[PDB]
């Protein structure tokens, strides 16, 4: 049972998941002096249908907002991709204090949290379960979240957490378009990488937005007030769930800008 504390956390994951020491691990530090501008990168195109929003779930280490993924009502196109990728989930990472919490860093700078919008390749594969281990199977948009003014676009998500306070609790989460959470500019970096927690499959093409979005200290506190224990047990707040950055191992981070 992997986790984020010192006994089961990122620096121990390799004992159970050897790919943690792989060549395409995520997240990474994006050194902007070493990025390579790619004129062939197309703009990112997201077209999400709010009716595909399904459920919010406390998964112990985090919470997930899941989407109906039976058809192409909600898709990501463009960027480095030739195929269409079908939305299936968004979630966040945060840290114990505001000084850290993002997974990716930019020129060594740690942000307070990070939003992940995850999709799977429905052009080549028939299900998330099939796509999840394929090198071209997953596409995840990462948005760095900078502490500052309260972000009103997070409201529906934050209001839902009171119904999923403890591990395993699930509740309907409907009529929501998560493209409303993205920054106004979709200038981006991209690199081949991995899921940032077990099973750490090197199946993710990362799209990291250049522009951050805001989040307030109190909104971050709502994340950390989620409980990792099951109802009835001693309360264990979800203090943090971000993985440290990993070596590029010769990968190249491309810039759309
Ligand atoms: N932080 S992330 O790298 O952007 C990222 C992106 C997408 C999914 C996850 N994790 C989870 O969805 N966990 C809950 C269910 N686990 C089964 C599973 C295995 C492989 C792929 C999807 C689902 C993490
Ligand atoms: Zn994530």
């Amino acid at each position: 049972d992997w986790g984020y504390d010192d006994k089961n956390g990122p620096e121990q994951w390799s004992k159970l998941y050897p790919i943690a020491n792989g060549n395409n691990q995520s997240p990474v530090d994006i050194k902007t002096s070493e990025t390579k501008h790619d004129t062939s990168l197309k703009p990112i195109s997201v077209s999400y249908n709010p009716a595909t929003a399904k459920e919010i779930i406390n998964v112990g280490h985090s919470f997930h907002v899941n989407f109906e993924d039976n058809d192409n009502r909600s898709v990501l196109k463009g960027g480095p991709f030739s195929d269409s990728y079908r939305l299936f989930q968004f979630h966040f990472h945060w840290g114990s204090t505001n000084e850290h919490g993002s997974e990716h860093t930019v020129d060594g700078v740690k942000y307070s949290a990070e939003l992940h919008v995850a999709h799977w390749n429905s052009a080549k594969y028939s299900s998330l379960a099939e796509a999840a281990s394929k090198a071209d199977g997953l596409a995840v948009i990462g948005v760095l979240m900078k502490v500052g003014e309260a972000n009103p676009k997070l409201q529906k998500v934050l209001d839902a957490l009171q119904a999923i306070k403890t591990k395993g609790k699930r509740a309907p989460f409907t009529n929501f378009d998560p493209s409303t959470l993205l920054p106004s500019s979709l200038d981006f970096w991209t690199y081949p990488g991995s899921l940032t927690h077990p099973p750490l499959y090197e199946s993710v093409t990362w799209i990291i937005c250049k522009e951050s979005i805001s989040v307030s200290s109190e909104q971050l506190a709502q994340f950390r007030s989620l409980l990792s224990n099951v109802e009835g047990d001693n309360a264990v707040p979800m203090q943090h769930n971000n993985r440290p950055t990993q070596p590029l191992k010769g990968r190249t981070v491309r810039a759309s800008f």
